[PDB]
């Protein structure tokens, strides 16, 4: 399949490709979730959910593996690292709970509403649902092994946040020799709008390719 | 030692830290080098070079290990990966040489002027000079081993490009549990100025800390 993209069109085989849905949890996409409580704007993520539903339907019907990521930790945050880990000091979820103690245990905690995939996005049999303890899906996980075991070399990225978990996973994919394509209208940034523009610029210019959901779905039709 | 930084000050032991000078080669810093020929603005790097000189002098006097990265490949580009590698398709150096065959074998080529560190920056005995074949200094290199062997947990980053090799190495450092600081006035982006602002925003907000050369040097002065 040829897929129109920036900076140029690319070729991939859907049977040797994977659609990655990054962290489409209430924490990242739903009012009252972690990102909203931490002061990030989540008022614009509703269209992202619908676009991911469309991309997922197309990808699955074309024989692409669907991988869903859930970012987060045990309710006691052992998996987040203690003060000896930079994640303890950088995590805005941990920072939010140190500021608002009534939140403690509620954000990015396995078994919590915050941690669940949003109600609209339901993994199907044959999909893979992967937890991850840090922003990049390629550290501390079996993601690379899962992809290699299926001979997958092309990754189609969707999800939140474009500049954080999405871009980090795509960048690390590039260093592991994966060809990464981000569907720009199926992503949303954490931060001001320039963080979306800059993430896509960095991907298009240095690390991978940028397309969109409709173009992706049209390319998969045959 | 305390280092004033954004979003807050951090503490570290300079003798358990490293100053990383990312890719201060003519390719990235000098008119007529790779980035300039590829269409990126390199006209404002003279203050970056001077500031890196100041930071290196302070770090070495404080007992901090200095690591210099040189990015590039053999002059036949075997190390850049063939058409089976995304690096072959993304590399702007390779793209430039495809358009300009006069430059074939010169950009980012070991032994060449483009690959040499800029004239002003001269590694000293005791420093480590590390070649790397991809943007991130943590993939395909002994960098992690070098740092662990010395018990180093804090990395102070300088160099080019802020949004590419610098940020990628810092992000990967974070995933390997290193505490990363970038000295903003000792870096320069590849792309429009929004790429500098966004790289610093992503680092400060999610991955590490942002400081500057004079603050860094004053922290080491005791
Ligand atoms: N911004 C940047 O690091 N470009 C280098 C990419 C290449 O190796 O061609």
């Amino acid at each position: 399949t040829t897929l129109t993209a920036r900076p140029e069109a690319i070729t991939f085989d859907p049977q040797q490709s994977a659609l990655i849905v990054v962290d489409m949890q209430n924490a990242y996409a739903t009012p009252g979730g972690y990102l909203d409580l931490a002061g990030f704007d989540v008022s614009t993520t509703r269209p992202v959910i619908a676009n991911i539903q469309t991309a997922v339907t197309a990808a699955r019907a074309a024989g692409m593996l669907i991988i869903w990521f859930q970012n987060g930790w045990d309710e006691q945050y052992v998996e987040a690292g203690g003060p000896g880990s930079p994640n303890f000091h950088k995590s805005n979820a941990l920072k939010t709970m140190r500021k608002q103690p009534q939140l403690q245990g509620k954000l990015l905690a396995k078994g919590s509403w915050d941690y669940q995939l949003v109600d609209e996005l339901v993994p199907q049999p044959g999909d893979i649902v992967l937890p991850k303890p840090r922003y990049s899906g390629f550290f501390n996980t079996p993601l690379d092994s899962i992809l290699r075991s299926r001979g997958i070399r092309h990754l189609v990225f969707t999800g939140i946040a474009t500049n954080v978990c999405v871009e980090s996973t795509l960048r690390d994919g590039f260093f592991l020799e994966y060809f990464g394509v981000v569907l720009e209208d199926a992503t949303h940034q954490a931060g001001p709008k320039f963080a979306q523009k800059a993430a896509l610029f960095n991907i298009e210019t240095f690390f991978g390719w940028v397309s969109d959901v409709e173009t992706f779905c049209d390319a998969l039709s045959p």
